[PDB]
């Protein structure tokens, strides 16, 4: 149907977007810190700690797979990564601190995001 290919022109245009916010984000993240998985094989005991570890590759494959609906989703994703990390590592860590950087200056990116979605519709 026609309407389901303009539903599906939207869910591309917000794919469209999400990939711009997620680069800004990952800017923030110079350190590459939330770049990847965290390693199962370095971290045995990870998943007895978070059960549901999230990073910024497998947001990737999930934006390009046209796997976000709304931003909400793509921010479920992203408070993972920051939520993960603020738990797993203590505050006196390199990790903890950055990922509360990253969660301060993300705000501001993703609160035009929001702005942005609303606008454009």
């Amino acid at each position: 149907s026609m309407e389901q290919v303009a539903m599906e022109l939207r869910l591309t245009e917000l794919t469209r977007l999400l990939r711009s916010v997620l680069d800004q984000l990952q800017d923030k993240d110079p350190a590459r810190i939330f770049a990847q998985p965290v390693s199962l094989k370095e971290v045995p005991d990870y998943l007895d700690h978070i059960k549901h570890p999230m990073d910024f590759a497998t947001m990737r494959k999930r934006l390009e797979a046209q796997g976000y609906k709304n931003l909400h989703e793509f921010e479920e994703d992203f408070d993972l990564i920051i939520d993960n990390c603020m738990k797993y590592n203590a505050r006196d860590t390199v990790f903890y601190r950055a990922a509360v950087r990253l969660r301060d200056q993300g705000g501001v990116v993703l609160r035009q995001a929001r702005r942005e979605v609303d606008s454009i519709g």
